[PDB]
């Protein structure tokens, strides 16, 4: 009775995908699985992959061809293009196995108040070039450090921001209480609708397609092939709407994600129960 370790990186969103992993593995296969909430940002889920001190990580498809791919591929804004690339280059590299994607898009999103959007007339990301010199911008470590985040944002749109690192738990109450008016939210994330933000467009298409799949070494697959056709029976699946109502569960009203992945996934029929 092997135990896969199934880590995700900060947020309620990839504790709630652990534990579908979680729940999917140990129903269908003869293996456990334990949750690491919070185990890092996507380097180290990265790393501590390859290394097989994890065992799966929930992946995003943007974030393995700019991030994770070195050279990073020049990708299109089709989703199932810019999966097969990460799959294909992910195996390539690093010999990860990087299963079917689900449905929905979490993807980076310049978001500000909506009082700011109408106050300074923000709509698109091109829009912040005229008031760069007056608000403040909250980011997270990460999308500063990333190539599609904030110096995407000083590459592709010429914006040099006012900037404070953020750790990712402050930055929605800091956007809320009026420390910063610019932050680099998720697009599935309940912050979005419950702090009135909004999110400005990505005119000039700096971000790609992200989609969440599991992310694991290729050895694992060849170890346990079942893991394959168990946890794409979430291929293709799990709307926006599911995805957002879902982190509003855990991250808001203080639900343990066990319980909320496995009332979602016993819902969808995907479960037993
Ligand atoms: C889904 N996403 C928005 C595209 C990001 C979110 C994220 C980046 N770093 C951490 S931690 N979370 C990612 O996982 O790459």
């Amino acid at each position: 009775k092997e135990n896969l370790i199934i880590a995700g990186k900060a947020g309620p969103e990839p504790e709630i995908l652990a534990n579908m992993y979680k729940l999917l593995i140990e129903e269908n296969t003869s293996m456990t699985a334990t949750v690491k909430p919070n185990f890092g940002t996507t380097s180290f889920l990265y790393e501590a992959l390859k290394k097989g001190d994890i065992d799966i990580y929930p992946e995003f498809t943007g974030t393995v061809t700019e991030s994770l791919l070195q050279p990073s591929p020049k990708v299109s804004h089709e989703p199932e293009q810019v999966y097969q690339v990460a799959r294909d280059g992910i195996a390539k590299q690093d010999h990860l196995a990087y299963l079917k994607p689900m449905s929905y898009q979490n993807t980076y999103a310049v978001a500000v108040p909506k009082k700011i959007a109408q106050e300074y007339g923000l709509k698109t990301i091109s829009d912040l070039k005229k008031v760069e010199g007056q608000l403040k911008a909250g980011f997270t470590l990460e999308f500063n450090d990333r190539e599609d985040g904030n110096k995407g944002l000083q590459s592709m749109y010429g914006l040099n921001l006012n900037v404070a690192t953020m750790q990712p738990a402050l930055r929605y109450q800091a956007i809320h209480s009026g420390d910063i008016q610019i932050t680099d939210a998720y697009s599935t994330d309940a912050e979005l609708e419950r702090y009135d933000l909004q999110v400005l467009e990505d005119d000039k298409q700096l971000f790609p397609p992200y989609q969440g799949a599991p992310l694991m070494k290729e050895a694992l697959l060849k170890k346990h092939p079942e893991l394959e056709r168990v946890l794409n029976t979430l291929a293709g699946k799990i709307t926006e709407s599911q995805m957002s109502q879902l982190n509003y569960q855990v991250g808001v009203e203080g639900k343990s994600a066990k319980q909320v992945a496995k009332e979602f996934l016993q819902e969808q029929g995907l479960l037993k129960k």
